């Protein structure tokens, strides 16, 4: 019974982990890592036309005062749907192929991105902006599908102003007030784990909020913290039902989840050797037919060949 | 483990699919069937303000040429999302209750609607009335919830004259009458019916697929996406949107699917939608709790969000 590692990069863009597994999936053999690359090609043209160019615009007019908070969100609810798609259905046609947890991977399979990027990630981001509503980020909260074993989550970790300085250098505008949130929001999902994890329950510590490695951090440290927003919120001051079960979902989703955190303040060639020490202590699974492995990289390969830039 | 039937009414609205169900849970004892509402006060209220109003008045504008068809289904995409959250929601938590397949049940859940009903069968529609781009359309198809066994969906025949008939005489808070949408929408449900037994009869759309004891290809859901959007200038399906359509195929593939004859008295539905109940799969829940947390569940839905 062969063996699959899967690993996805994540975290806020432009930190340079496309660079980064690119590095990566060169020095691996041909026949056993595979890369599933960023989909800008569905994002400039098949998904619609320029997302990136619409969600930046639509964005620095709700600031600029030139339109509403309600329009700008339903632009950004469409474009962000749209977004997601390729990380959905690849999640989806991969899943039958993923069984137990489980010596080197028969297959590597490197991920740009994992679907709570679009599902949670940024809307949670333009919602801090004000661009999105809080019950729209739970829907798409609500449709992150199932924790398949073995979901190994690496995020970035960078400096503010190297941050900012490496971003300065699609149709992306300089928005340092969203590099901020988007910013937040992957630290706040990074406790989040850790706050799962250590068996934290958001339900006993939804009153404590008002005005891989270390502790369990406080609630108000992790996503559950961006929810207490009157929107949401019965009469009584509590969560309304329908919301609450939403906060349920991410918890049993984020939960079974291992992260890892990539530190990107140094050269690209030193973001790669970090990020394969890194992988040695990730989670493997088997496969559920023999068959399986072919199968998974030839996805893969269509995938690269038709969407990654 | 005990027992657990659980029965989606579904299909095209305005057809009897509320009052029918209304008179099921009377006849079953309170604590032995449970029900999962509309949730009308979330479509109005809590997700948003006025769900349905925002719905068919954007269509209405995209129709009298007031906005673009551009404007349309970004509006049309957004109302949708809130339209099916109580859906998704639900599933979602009720997915680890449910076990293998399985006498009387334990529990009969039964439900107003499925979730392929925003993620599906209603954007489809509205693509068919121009107000939806065939990728978002896709997009929700991708994020359909996986099909856990025993999923029984209930969808309705009625010849389209009563069906008009009945849904004047119950138009929702915002809604538009509409004979447009209604043969959209019954269009998209029929072809509904038609994909599940295809697939179940063994079709393979990516063989049949050159064609654009089964239905053919061309009366199932798989027609509507052979739009130019979706494919490459050689006329193949980008793979992106193929695989959305692998998805729908294993999605429906192991539904199952019953047929409610509407054009009947109120009392009439009731009794066939019972004597519907012994073909459907029953399942076996996971945990001695799960009966009651499911009880509790739809009490909550039902006292929350229901008219
Ligand atoms: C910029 O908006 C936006 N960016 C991204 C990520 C990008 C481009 O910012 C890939 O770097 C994602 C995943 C997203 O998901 C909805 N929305
Ligand atoms: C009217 O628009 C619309 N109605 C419905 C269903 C209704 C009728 O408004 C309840 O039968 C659904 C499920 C939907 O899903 C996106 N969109």
């Amino acid at each position: 019974m062969p063996t699959l590692l899967r690993v996805y990069i994540d975290g806020p863009h432009g930190m340079g982990k496309t660079t980064t597994t690119q590095l990566l999936v060169a020095l691996g053999s041909r026949d056993d890592i595979v890369y599933v690359p960023e989909p800008m090609t569905y994002w400039r043209v098949l998904g619609a036309s320029e997302t990136i160019a619409n969600i930046y615009t639509t964005q620095h007019r709700l600031d600029q005062g030139e339109i509403s908070a309600g329009d700008a969100a339903v632009v950004m609810t469409s474009a962000q749907i749209t977004m997601g798609m390729p990380y959905a259905v690849t999640d989806a046609v991969l899943a039958p192929h993923i069984g137990g947890e489980a010596p080197p991977p028969a297959l590597t399979l490197i991920f740009d991105r994992h679907p709570i990027a679009a599902l949670l990630c940024y809307p949670a981001a333009r919602y801090l902006m004000g661009s999105m509503t809080p019950q729209a980020v739970l829907a798409f909260v609500a449709l992150i599908p199932p924790t398949l074993p073995g979901t190994n989550i690496v995020l970035g970790a960078l400096p503010e102003d190297r941050h900012i300085d490496r971003l300065a250098k699609p149709g992306e505008r300089l928005d340092l007030a969203m590099l901020a949130a988007i910013r937040r929001v992957y630290g706040l999902l990074a406790n989040t784990v850790r706050y799962l994890q250590c068996g934290g329950s958001w339900r006993e510590d939804w009153g404590q909020l008002s005005g891989n490695a270390g502790p369990r951090p406080h609630i108000g440290d992790t996503l559950f913290t961006l929810f207490r927003a009157p929107e949401l919120l019965a009469p009584n001051g509590d969560l309304y039902n329908v919301f609450a079960w939403a906060l349920d979902v991410l918890a049993k989703r984020l939960r079974s989840m291992h992260v890892f955190i990539l530190d990107y303040d140094q050269s690209p060639a030193g973001c790669r050797d970090a990020l394969l020490q890194l992988t040695s202590g990730m989670v493997q699974t088997h496969v559920t037919t023999p068959g399986s492995i072919p199968t998974i990289c030839d996805l893969a390969r269509t995938f690269a060949r038709e969407m990654g830039e």
